[PDB]
Parts: structure tokens; C-alpha cells; sequence
């Protein structure tokens, strides 16, 4: 498997757990430290990066009746310029720049507990799937998929339900949607850590999916696997392969990664693409900081920079 050795910038530092890059709808960027903790006890935090220094902002430190969030994954809105955040102990997020925030749901469509989310994706649709692979949310004790088979995946419509469509995954984790050229969604994709797996699924319709399949392998018996992903413009998928000190590249058909991107650390943890560039950055665990490459081509639009009143 082809290597490639692009070099990496620093960006930032000192983030605990830095994870869920992302752009806002007005080029800012923002990081979530889910590992900040306080005597012991949760305390995540939503960052905002000046690109322009590297200097940080804590935007939002969520809490709900006591209980410290976990923030771990991020996606802008289209509609609104709000951020919506998996968290690992308060389930999904909508934290305005800001710095206020509101939790979605305690419980799903089914009105069974709702579960921490670690990574989500918009569809084109506007409908966000979410990985969880922790359990119950706050006020449960708190408990995560990494050994047993309890990561479910939730799908949140633009009407609002929080759709349960599929469980028993051993830490759900990154998750990217394909859409076809004309813009529609149909497949799914769903890291699945420690097997070393990617899942796909075929999108049917909001909430929909159907045909699940073990659709790329993850490179390593190294602790970790698939962690965060997104795809490029031409729809190939780049994902984190934490504790591999590689960037797995996986062409349109999946199987094996057809290119591998090595890091200057051993764990990549998140990726983001800037609008409009082939800049990604990087959040890795091993320094707790953000880097930032240059891929061969631009990223694939993310919700955000989509139109709701485009003509083409
Ligand atoms: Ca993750
Ligand atoms: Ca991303």
C-alpha cells in the first residue's frame, strides 16, 4: 500500500482528547476536548481555534443537573450557524457560537434512554447520523462500547426524531455519508474501532438504511482502528487510524485502503477539511494537539455549505 509523507503544521495545543474538527458556515474553527476533567469528574469542553495564532477559546464547558458532558464529535448546520455535538454523556448537542447550548434528547423516538454519541454526519436531506457507543446517558453511570457489543446508531430527521437504526456495534465511532452526484444520500458508513472494520449500509431515506456490510478493513493490530473520517471531493474516504500513525485512504468501492497518509504521531484522531481547500486538520491523542496537511484535492461539501435556495 502506496505511503505518502505530506507535511503536517501545527495549529494548536494542549486539548484533552482533541477530537470533532469543524467550520462553521463563516470559516471558523472549533475543536471539543471531551477529556477535560474536574476532581475526577467530566468536564468537557467546545473550543474555538484562531487560525490566524493557534490561541484557544473555551465557547462552551456543557453541563446538564451536574453532570459534565463529553463532547466528542462536531457538524455545522446549514440553516442556522449552530454546531450539533455528540456527546459521550449527554447524548446530542446544539451549542451556539455563543457559547449556549441545549441537550436534544433524553430518549429516543422509541422513548427508550438515549445514548452518549461519540461522531455524526448531515446528509444532503439535512438529517444527521450519530454513532453512540457509550451507554445510557447522564444521570446513568457512564459505560462505553469498547469491549461489548452495545454501540447503537441514531438517526436525528429535520422533523425532529430521534431514530434508533441499528445496535449491538463494538464502539461505533466515525461515520461519513455518500451522496451520489446529484446530491443524494445513499450510504453510510460507520467505523467500528476495535474490529477494525468499516460498516456500510444503503440509505433508502431519512432514517432508512438497509444491507449492512463489511465494507473496508483497517490496517493494524495496534489498540485502536477506525476513529473519525470524511470524505474527499471525489468521494474517496480518508479516516483516522488511531494508534497506527496513519491516515487510511479508501477509494469509492472500500476493501482496502488503496493509499495510507503517515503522521508525525502514532494518534490520529480526527480530520477535517477547510471549505473550499485541500487543507485537512488533524486532532491527534498522543500530544492532545491539532495539526493541519495538504491532501491532493479538496474536501467533499459538508451540510453546511450547501444551499437551502440554490438554483443548481
Ligand atoms: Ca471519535
Ligand atoms: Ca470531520
Amino acid at each position: 500500500i502506496p505511503v505518502i509523507e505530506p507535511l503536517f503544521t501545527k495549529v494548536t495545543e494542549d486539548i484533552p482528547g482533541a477530537e470533532g474538527p469543524v467550520f462553521d458556515k463563516n470559516g471558523d474553527f472549533y475543536i471539543v476536548a471531551p477529556e477535560v476533567e474536574v476532581n475526577g469528574k467530566p468536564a468537557g469542553e467546545i473550543l474555538r481555534i484562531d487560525l490566524k495564532t493557534g490561541k484557544k477559546t473555551v465557547i462552551c464547558k456543557p453541563e446538564v443537573n451536574g453532570y459534565g458532558g463529553i463532547p466528542a464529535g462536531c457538524q455545522c448546520d446549514r440553516d442556522a450557524n449552530q454546531l450539533f455535538v455528540a456527546d459521550m454523556r449527554l447524548g446530542l448537542l446544539v451549542v451556539q457560537t455563543d457559547g449556549t447550548f441545549e441537550e436534544i434528547a433524553k430518549k429516543d423516538s422509541e422513548g427508550r434512554r438515549m445514548q452518549g454519541c461519540n461522531d455524526c454526519a448531515f446528509d444532503y436531506e439535512g438529517n444527521l447520523w450519530i454513532t453512540a457507543p457509550a451507554g445510557e446517558v447522564a444521570p446513568a453511570d457512564y459505560t462505553r462500547s469498547m469491549q461489548e457489543k452495545f454501540g447503537s446508531i441514531y438517526c436525528f430527521t429535520t422533523d425532529g426524531q430521534m431514530i434508533q437504526v441499528d445496535t449491538a456495534f463494538q464502539f461505533p465511532n466515525g461515520i461519513a455519508v455518500r451522496h451520489m452526484n446529484d446530491g443524494r444520500p445513499y450510504q453510510l458508513i460507520v467505523a467500528e474501532t476495535p474490529t477494525k472494520k468499516l460498516w456500510s449500509y444503503d440509505i433508502k431515506g431519512p432514517a432508512k438504511i438497509e444491507n449492512k456490510k463489511v465494507w473496508g478493513h483497517i490496517p493494524g493490530t495496534h489498540e485502536g482502528g477506525a476513529d473519525g473520517m470524511d470524505f474527499d471531493e471525489d468521494n474517496n474516504l480518508l479516516v483516522a487510524n488511531l494508534g497506527s500513525s496513519h491516515i487510511e485512504v479508501f477509494g469509492p468501492d472500500g476493501g482496502q485502503p488503496k493509499m495510507r497518509i503517515r503522521c508525525p504521531f502514532e494518534k490520529p484522531s480526527n480530520l477535517h477539511f477547510k471549505p473550499q481547500t485541500k487543507t485537512i486538520f488533524v486532532t491527534e491523542h498522543e500530544n492532545n494537539a491539532v495539526w493541519k496537511f495538504e491532501w491532493q484535492r479538496n474536501g467533499k461539501k459538508q451540510y453546511c455549505e450547501t444551499l437551502k435556495f440554490g438554483i443548481f
